[PDB]
């Protein structure tokens, strides 16, 4: 199909993975790479001929997702790929970081408005992975929300191919600062807090609009069969509030990457 081609925006250049000055490592090998013939800056994921044949399989079911997902918005986007004797190079859209080392930096809770913004775009990211590839995602976490300096927010090409309620988790963790389970010693432990306490909905005491702790304790439904489904969530009143609401995530963004480090 596409190897040997990067696409970016509209053109398309012949391409071959000399034409590629790296960088250095992101953070599963992911390198931050200059395509020369333009200095336009890429992330590229190596996948070793060598590799393990998990990861390698992971990376392929991966690929398949994010080639399928081209017209989707709020997906990481495929540049192209680049096949020599020993490895594939998969050049993928540049984001700034994941909403995880974001946390990190911040050192506290980050702004409903920007949660908003955010839950739009993830939901609407996991809706057209159920209703058009019937993708469900099975690993919906902060490290696999990215955003980038242009108010851009997408859902990460990592277990891109394998709910609700981590959606939930991940939003009160970014929401306060906190993750509800941090105590937790063990993986057991955590599930076993998950079926027998109460869930971890966002405090009444830091002004959170009603709408945001609706759509939390929604996403937080503790019976399975009672959990609404991205049809139902996509209707919810705090979704329909911030698809609307003109947010600048791109100044608030580079404020908080200027004034931080790693």
């Amino acid at each position: 199909k596409q190897t040997g081609y990067l696409t970016i925006g509209g053109q398309r250049y012949q391409a071959e993975i000399n034409d590629l000055e790296n960088l250095g490592e992101m953070g599963g090998q992911v390198w931050k790479m200059r395509f020369r013939k333009t200095g336009h800056v890429i992330a590229v994921k190596q996948m070793r001929r060598s590799g393990n044949k998990e990861e390698n399989k992971r990376i392929l079911m991966d690929l398949d997702v994010v080639l399928k997902s081209h017209d989707c918005p709020y997906i990481v986007q495929c540049f192209g790929t680049f096949i020599t004797n020993t490895d594939v190079f998969i050049a993928m859209e540049l984001m700034g970081t994941c909403a995880e080392k974001l946390k990190k930096r911040m050192q506290g809770p980050i702004p409903e408005r920007i949660l908003g913004k955010m839950t739009v775009a993830i939901v609407k990211a996991l809706y057209y992975l159920k209703e058009k590839h019937g993708v469900i995602h099975r690993d919906v976490k902060p490290s696999n929300i990215l955003l980038d300096e242009r108010g851009q927010i997408k859902l990460c090409d990592f277990g891109i191919s394998g709910d609700v309620w981590s959606l939930g988790i991940s939003l009160v963790e970014l929401a306060t600062g906190q993750f509800p389970y941090k105590n937790c010693k063990t993986d057991f432990e955590v599930l076993t807090k998950v079926l027998q306490e109460e869930p971890p909905l966002l405090p009444g005491h830091m002004g959170f609009s009603g709408d945001f702790q609706s759509f939390v304790k929604d996403c937080l439904t503790k019976d399975h069969r009672k959990r609404p489904k991205y049809n139902k969530l996509l209707e919810h009143s705090f979704i329909k509030r911030y698809e609307t609401l003109e947010v600048d995530v791109a100044s608030w963004f580079k404020d908080v990457m200027a004034k931080t480090e790693s």
